[PDB]
C-alpha cells in the first residue's frame, strides 16, 4: 500500500489537512498515514521547525501532504524540507474552477526550480550598494527542463513553453532557455515553445488558454503563478507540490491564515492530495477526487471565503459524498 | 517656446511620430520642433544608431518624443538598441508606464494607474559573469538610485488625484536588496505626508492587479519586476498597442509608444498613432502644460470610442484619418 | 592619565604582558590599567572570546594592549578569532606593521618600514560563495575604505623621518578595484604635500624588499597584499618572534605581538617579551608619547644586544631576567 | 626532428631569441624552425597583437619560444595566448647562479594556474564600490595540481608544497587545498605538505632551500615568483613556461626593457629554450644547456645588467663554446 506522510502544520492546516486525508480514504485506495510535525507551532515545542524525526518519516513514506506554515532559531519548514531533501521541482498547477470570479477554460502547469537544493543564492551589501545573485547552472537546468517535459508528456496538449528574459540577461536566462531546449530534443513529442516571461504574463491575463505547461526560473516562476491563481480564483484554492527524484511534499500554496472556526476551505489541501494520487501513479483516482471537488464548488454548499457559510467539515463531507457517487 | 526633440525611429516610427507632431501642433502651444535620427535604419547608413548629432540636439530640447526601433533577430556587431543608449547616457533613471483602460474592445474598465522602476544603466550596468557551467547575474540595489526612483514615484503620486503610492518588493526573500530598496522608499515617502504609501510583496500584487486592479494608482518597484506588472497591467487593458512610455531624468526626458517599429507595414499608413500620441500627452504633463495634456487624452479617448478606427482597433481607417480626427476632435475639448 | 586596557589573552601572553606592562611602569608615564578577558581560554569560561564587559573595558580606554590568541585546530562551534572580532566591532581599520632590524642572529641590517593595510571588517566582511563546482570570493574595494587608510599611512609617513610613502597595487590588472585604490590614496596624498609618494606595482615591491628594502619607510597597500609583504619583511629581520603590530581606528586602538600563544611553552617563564613590549611602545606614539616610545625601544634593543637572551635568541634566560634588563636600561635611556 | 615556433616580439626579443636559437642549433639536436610575430610592434604593422598566421604557426610546432613584448584593439599577445590555447600552467623555476647577489642552494619551481583558458575573473564597479572575483573551480584545481604533480615528481627531491590562504578564504582556497591533495593520492611518491602563504613568502626568504616545487593560486603565484626571482638575481635571468594539453610557449619572465644596443642579457631566453628543451623530452639536453650558462655567467664574459660590458652576442658565443665543450 501506499505510505503517506500528514503534516498538519499551523492554524487552518489542522482543519484542512484531516479533511484531505478524509477524501484520500474515500478513494478506497489502499493507503497507510504517518503523522509528523513542522512549522511555527512545532518550533514553539520542539525549539525547531522541522524536528529530525519528521524528516525520517518523510523519507519513510512514498508522499508526503502538509497543511500550512506560520526569530533566532526558527526557519521555514518548507523551505528547510525543500533544501534537505532536494525537492527541485516546484509544480504549481492554476485551472478553473466552478466557482464565480474563475476565468473559464484555463487549465496550465508551471514549473520553477527550488534552488536551495543545490545552492542558496547569496546576498551582500557593501556600504549603499546591495547585491543579489540570481544564478543558473547547466545541471539546474537540465534537472528542472526534463521534469516540466515530462509533465507536459502526460498531458492532452503536449505543449511546453519556456518562459525566459535572455533578451537581456543572455549568460544567465541564455543558459537556462538553450539548455531546457537541448533536453527538449529527447521529447520530440513534446510541442516546445520559447516566450519571453514579460509577453508570458501579459498573454496570461488575456488568453490564458494557450498554456499548457510552462517552465520558467526561480523569481519568474513565483509572479506567473500567483497572477495566474489571480485569474481562476485566488490562491485560496491552488494546490502545489515539491518533488524531488526521491520522494515529494504536496501543500496548499496560500498561507495558514481565521482558523480554528472551522471554515477554512480544504479545496486546496484536497487538490494537493489529488496532485499527489497523480504523482503515486493513481491518476484516475486524482480525477476523481478532482471531479467531485468541482461537483461540490458548483452545485454543493460553499464555504465562507467563496461567498457561502458551509464549515470545513461540511464542505468535505460533500466531497466525500460525491466522490462516492462516481 | 518648448524645444522639442522629435525622433522617428524606424518602421512606423516615421508614420505616428509627425501624428503626434500634428496633434501637438492642434493645442497651439508654443512648440519648436527639432529633428533628428536614432534607430536600425540609422545605424545602417552610420555605423551607430544614435548619433553624436542625436544626443547634441537631445540636449538642446526641454523633451524628446521617440517613434520605434527596429530590434533585427540576430545581433549585428555595433548595433545597440538606441533607447537603451539614451537611458545610459542621460541618465534617464525613472521608467515610466501608465496602465490606462480606454474605449476599445478587449479593454477592461476601471483601470488607471501608472507603474515607475528605475533604468539602472546610467548609474551602473548590472553585470553577468559564466564560469563553466555556473552563470550569475548580479540584481544591484543602492541607496541612492532608490531614493532617486522613490522621489520620482512620490512626485508622480502627489501629482495624481487619488495621492496613493504602492511599493511593491520583495524583501521576504531578498532582505538585504529588497530591504534597501523598500526602507529607502519608506524613508523619502516620510516627506510626502499627503500621499498614502503603502508596501506591497511583488507576488501579491500580481494577484490583485488581476483581481482588483482599480486599488492602485502610482506603483514603484524595482528592475525586472516593474517590467512584468507593466505587461500584466497591459493585458487588462488590451495589450501594448496604445500603451505610452517615458523615460525621465534630472534634466530631460524621452517618450516613446512601447510598440515595436512593425517593419512588415510601414509606409502602409495603417498604423494607430494613439501610442504615440498619448506619449506626447505624458511630454506635455511633464514639460508643466497638464491641461493641454488632458485635452489630448481626451481627444484620444473620443476618437478611440467613435472611431475612425485603424486596422488593429477593427476598422478600415488609415492612419491619417485618425489623426484628422484626433486633431479635429481635441479642438472642441 | 593614560587609561590602558591590558589583555593577556591566552598562553604566553600571560607572561609577556605583566612584562610589556612593567617596562611601560618603567617609563614614569601617569598611566591607569584596567584588565580585561579575551581569547580561547575565556571562550572556555563564558561561551564568547570577547565578554560584553571587555569590549566596554576597551571603549572606555585610550588605548589596550593584547598578548596572545590561542586557535585550536578544528573550528570549535562558538569560538571566534578576538582579534578578528574586535577589529570588526570597534572599526579597527588600520593594520599597522613595521619591519625593523634588530641587533640579534637573522636580521638584516638597514631595514626600517612599516606597512599599512586596512582590516575591512569594519565596514563590511568580504563574501565567499560556492555554487557547485565553482568557488567565488569578494575583492572589495570602495572609495570611503581608501580614502581612510590612505590618509592614516600618510599620516604615519609625515610622523617618520624619511616622509616616504610606496602605494603598493596591482592596477594593472585590477584596473577598477586596484584603479580606485591607487586613485583614492594618490587624491589624500595631495594634501600631505610633505610626504614623497610613489606608487609600485606589488609584484615589484615584493621583489625591491628582498634586494633593497632600504628604499622603503611606509607602504600603503590592499588586504591580501599587506599580509604577503608584511611576512616578507619580517623574514628578512629574522622572523616574527620579535614583531609587534596595531589595529588603529578612529577612536581607539589595539596593540599586539603578531607572535602566538605558543601553548606548550605557557607558564615555563621563557617567552621572550620583546614583541609585547614594543608593542607597548607603538601604544604609546599612538598616544602622542612619542619621545617615551623611542626610549623603549632602545632599551629593547640595548637588551636585545647585550643579553640577557631568552632560548628563542640563543640564551637562556628567563622572562623575568630579560624583562628586568629591559627596565633598568631603559631609566639611562 | 622538433618543430620550434621562434617569435622575437618586441624590443630586446630581437636580440634574445636569435641568441637562443643559436644555443638550440648547438645542443646538435634535430631542430626545425618557425618564424612567427607577435607583441606591440607587431600590432602597429597588423593591427593585431597575435595575427592569426602566428596561432596557427604555432599549432604546426611542437613548442614556441617568445622573446618579449612592450591603446584601443591592442590586447597582450601573451595572454592571448594563454586563452586561445588554453596554456593553463604557469611555470616559473628560481635557481642559484653563480652571480654576485644571488642566494647559493635555491633551487624551485613555482606552478600556479593560467584562469583565462577557462574563464575571465571579472571585475565591477557600482558607485562608490568595486568588486573583483577571485574564482576557484573543481576542474582548473584538479588540473593545475596533477601538473605541479608530475612536474614534482620528475626532480631529485618529489617534494611539492601546496600554497594556500584557506585560513581566510575556506570556500575558493579551501577547493583548491582539498582538490590538489585529492590529485596527490594518485601520487603517492611525492611528499605533499600545505602552507599558508604567507609562512611561504617569509620562508622562501628565511631559508629558500626547503622548497623544491610549490603550486598555488594565480595572485599568490606572482607575488612569491617575484620574491623568489629577488633571491636569486632578479627577474632578467628567469625564465618561465605557459603549457597546455596540446602545447606550450617559452618566454623570459622581465619585459622588453635599454635594446637595439645589443647588451641585452640572453641568459633568460635560454633558459627557457632550456626549459623548453625539457618540455620536449630531451632533459640533457637541457642540463647541457644551464650548465654551459652557468660556466659563463661563473668564469666568461658578463653583461652589463651583471656588472660586466660583454655584449649579447659575446655571451652568446661564450655559451655556445661551452656548451660544445660539455
Amino acid at each position: 500500500a501506499y505510505r503517506i506522510c500528514l503534516i498538519e502544520g499551523d492554524g487552518i492546516g489542522h482543519e484542512v489537512i484531516p479533511a484531505a486525508r478524509r477524501v484520500l480514504e474515500a478513494t478506497g485506495l489502499p493507503l497507510e498515514f504517518v503523522e509528523a510535525e513542522a512549522g511555527w507551532e512545532t518550533f514553539e515545542r520542539r525549539g525547531t521547525s522541522v524536528p529530525e524525526e519528521t524528516v525520517e518519516k518523510i523519507l519513510s513514506c512514498h508522499a508526503t501532504l502538509f497543511g500550512a506554515a506560520t526569530v533566532p532559531g526558527f526557519f521555514g519548514a518548507i523551505r528547510y524540507l525543500r533544501r534537505r531533501l532536494d525537492l527541485y521541482a516546484n509544480v504549481r498547477p492554476a485551472k478553473s474552477r466552478p466557482v464565480p470570479g474563475s476565468r473559464p477554460g484555463v487549465d496550465l502547469v508551471i514549473v520553477r526550480e527550488n534552488t536551495e537544493g543545490l545552492y542558496v543564492e547569496q546576498e551582500r551589501r557593501y556600504l549603499d550598494v546591495a547585491i543579489a545573485d540570481a544564478v543558473i547552472s547547466k545541471k539546474a537546468s537540465e534537472r528542472i527542463g526534463r521534469a516540466a517535459l515530462r509533465i507536459a508528456e502526460g498531458r492532452p496538449r503536449k505543449t511546453l513553453h519556456i518562459a525566459h528574459k535572455a533578451n537581456v540577461l543572455p549568460l544567465t536566462q541564455g543558459l537556462f532557455l538553450d539548455t531546457v531546449k537541448e533536453v527538449a530534443k529527447d521529447f520530440p513529442l513534446v510541442n516546445v515553445q520559447d516566450i519571453i516571461v514579460d509577453n508570458c504574463a501579459m498573454q496570461l491575463v488575456m488568453r490564458p488558454e494557450r498554456f499548457d505547461v510552462i517552465v520558467t526560473t526561480n523569481l519568474l516562476g513565483d509572479i506567473l503563478s500567483d497572477l495566474a491563481a489571480g485569474l481562476v480564483g485566488g490562491l485560496g484554492l491552488a494546490p502545489s507540490g515539491n518533488i524531488g527524484d526521491t520522494t515529494a511534499v504536496f501543500e496548499p500554496v496560500h498561507g495558514s491564515a481565521i482558523a480554528g472556526k472551522g471554515i477554512a476551505n480544504p479545496t486546496a489541501a484536497i487538490l494537493s492530495a489529488a496532485m499527489m494520487l497523480d504523482y503515486l501513479g493513481e491518476k484516475e483516482a486524482a480525477k476523481r477526487v478532482e471531479k467531485a471537488v468541482d461537483l461540490v464548488l458548483e452545485r454543493g454548499p460553499r464555504t465562507p471565503d467563496l461567498g457561502g457559510d458551509a464549515t470545513t467539515e461540511a464542505f468535505t463531507e460533500a466531497v466525500v459524498e460525491a466522490l462516492k457517487s462516481l
